[PDB]
């Protein structure tokens, strides 16, 4: 039976059924956004939903007997794997991200279909190249966030007064947003310093950002 | 009289007369747009554009007995009858974007003036090795829309209420405007972790969007 | 004395002079600044001030001569002589911003140092194969502020409600600065569409300066 | 003894012993952020930490000696000096900048392991060639500056009051944020024609510092 199923697995027709059920379930999901639409047909949904999890996992079970190893090797398998087996968790108990994080499996949309595979792998390829900047990043934001808690927290505790704070504050204004009427001329009102602080973090940073796009464009 | 016309059309001419109207109903419209100037002359150009509307019929019934199908197989000279032909449409009933809509007409400056033909067609062939990744991308939009709508619509339905309202919202945190302000540090007044969806929703989206332009600069 | 100026002015002192007296002024025009300064050194700032005119004046002069046809043919000379005669407008007449065009003065120090004068130029030098582009968007941004103002300066005359202001608005709509909790956003609460005209708006104008900024970066 | 300490230092295990210690009192601050933790065991921390301090100063001590003047010509060996240096400053008292400034020593971690003194080098070696464009941007800021302060300063104190803020706000509508809503409408309902000001000041800057990445890419 290995090989029957072997070629009902690889077969296009099966791949392209799972691809019709990623955008019908896509679909499906978007449809259970509406408070309205629920009221008519939740029950549909509900079932329909519950239909493709199965056809999902008998999927998964079928892909490992014809893949053993080489399955649990593969970067897109395991992934199809994971975002089934979160779709699996019960309906109840514990955290209920879990819930919405089913949605995650419209992502097999990425998987199943190649191209798309293409490109994000293409996207992923440029990652490693970038570890070596963004640890420096990270190191240089873990400082600057140690020195910010302990020079505002005291007087601006909603943005510097924990350590996690810091970064996300850090994080505002490396994304540049608000920063100077939002953050730093605040801030002013009270340590008339802080921009001998936040200018120069402005200027790495961005400097930085740059260098890593034109490094992107080393290729 | 086909040689006849066909001689008339494809003049230097016609297409500097044409020309010499685009930027005459154009430099008309932007006298259109003061109320004072409305109330002396508004009467001379609402003719003036009657006029200029039949020239611009007149030259597209004849452009079409000289080029036939060919004319029909033309980005160019498609445009230029659909937005004729919203300016043929009645200064009345329907809706009134109609008439706006006639203004449009100005971009037969891009239309009637090679160049700029150029340079339009130039950044339009860009487009097509961007579907890739623009198509990645709304996907990705379309499955964060929909776990934001479930996450954050009841307490936050002005941003997120609507299927619709989330992809708003989420391409204002994409473009970066005021989403820390604005937008996030709010939602985590009531989800402490907000902050767990929307920094990771900004590095992919950020990425992505720098490898979309280190593509351009690739051909 | 043809000759003997002539051997003036080419010198290296007479350059390195000038130099001398730009670093200067400009210091003390950042002297200038302080309301305090004024009150204790204003008239020796009021009359070093005077003094340099003259300097720049008898240099351009000078220069004019040795130069003849040659000198209202070289743009920075045409500069100095224009950033001087602004300088040389008196203190009580006419406008007074041209009080303070006289700082414009500075920039010979971009003029009169050889290594400045060929990164500016090197700046410029782009401009010309940006015409084709900055023209496309010239008109687009015409158009919409055409198209704007007559759809929201009713209820928005702050912002849509003049030609100019729709262009102003568009401006800092396509900066990206505020665009949708400043604007957009409002903009819907009277017309929910709104997010039909600035979407779009936002691509288009996003895309042409990646397309200008990626054509820089091929020149 | 000269010989003996020499293969001390030189070591891979010595070298290895302070990326150890780097990351222990990286790890060791972290833990300095939480007002509960210090209760807890604040003396733990503050003696290991002059514990580390100690330890600092004499691989740098033994350095030295190891290196003489080869050492005060390296730049990430003056910067190991100079930072532990700032870690010697007693608690007291003058300025308590000098407190938060100890936490720089995490920067040893860049110093002490390469390949990320490899990727900084890459990063500090693109500034020489920007330093004619930089030293252009701030003559450039430093003349409008002045003419900020003295067209606005007196109905605008806060933004443009002092040659320092309107340098700071010439930074911030630099940055693009808030610039338009927080600064130049404003500053347009006193003097209407700011605008004037503004877009053309945001047109250059905007350039230059586009021309300052293609300039990047060029390297
Ligand atoms: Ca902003
Ligand atoms: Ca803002």
């Amino acid at each position: 039976m290995y090989l029957r199923i072997t070629n009902i697995v690889e077969s296009s027709f099966f791949t392209k059924f799972i691809i019709y059920l990623i955008v019908l379930n896509g679909i499906t999901m978007g449809l259970e956004t509406s408070k309205t639409f629920m009221q008519s047909f939740g029950v549909y949904t509900t079932l329909f939903n519950q239909i493709v999890i199965t056809i999902f996992t008998i999927e998964i079970i079928l892909r490992i007997y014809v893949h053993r190893i080489s399955f649990f090797k593969d970067p897109w398998s395991l992934f199809d794997f994971f975002v089934v087996a979160i779709s699996l968790v019960p309906t109840s108990s514990g955290f209920e991200i879990l819930r919405v994080l089913r949605v995650l499996r419209l992502f097999r949309l990425v998987t199943a279909v190649p191209q798309m595979r293409k490109i994000v792998s293409a996207l992923i390829s440029v990652i490693p190249g970038m570890l070596s900047v963004i640890a420096l990043m990270t190191l240089f934001f873990y400082i600057f966030a140690i020195m910010a808690t302990q020079l505002f927290g005291e007087r601006f505790p909603e943005w510097f007064g924990t350590l996690g704070e810091s970064f996300y504050t850090l994080f505002q204004v490396m994304t540049l947003d608000d920063w100077s009427d939002g953050i730093v001329r605040p801030l002013m009102e009270v340590y008339p310093y802080a921009w001998v602080f936040f200018i120069p973090f402005i200027f790495v940073v961005t400097f930085v950002m740059i260098n890593l796009v034109v490094a992107i464009c080393v290729d």
